[PDB]
């Protein structure tokens, strides 16, 4: 599924992002614009033999289990096609383990590189929430 922009924004308020660890709906409406430009289906895979999956690229190195990523952790519990679904509940729910884990959104680096220090609530306006 690829969302629209107000489509994710309201998805992700209902799912308990918004200011979730004190980070703005807009914080992670721009994650997911340039980890995945709002693809669910968006998998890309990394030079260590990891694979990123889904709307919020999360990493099969620590986070999901792809059956192919020998000496990595599954920290969510989940295999990583789970992260594909059009339900983004389980990326919402293994990206809130991964902002707790001290590093804050700085673990998206795209996050890191586009959005953080910006107006990321321009990645709501006008949406009805
Ligand atoms: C939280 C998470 O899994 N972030 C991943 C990061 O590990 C990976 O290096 C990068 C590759 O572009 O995509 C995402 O930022
Ligand atoms: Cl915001
Ligand atoms: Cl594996
Ligand atoms: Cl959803
Ligand atoms: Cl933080
Ligand atoms: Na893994």
């Amino acid at each position: 599924k690829v969302f629209g922009r107000c489509e994710l924004a309201a998805a992700m308020k209902r799912h308990g992002l918004d200011n979730y660890r004190g980070y703005s709906l807009g914080n992670w409406v721009c994650a997911a614009k340039f980890e995945s430009n709002f693809n669910t289906q968006a998998t890309n895979r990394n030079t260590d033999g990891s694979t990123d999956y889904g709307i919020l690229q999360i990493n099969s190195r620590w986070w999901c289990n792809d059956g192919r990523t020998p000496g990595s952790r599954n920290l969510c519990n989940i295999p990583c096609s789970a992260l594909l679904s059009s339900d983004i509940t389980a990326s919402v729910n293994c990206a809130k383990k991964i902002v707790s884990d001290g590093n804050g959104m700085n673990a998206w680096v795209a996050w890191r590189n586009r959005c953080k220090g910006t107006d990321v609530q321009a990645w709501i306006r006008g949406c009805r929430l």
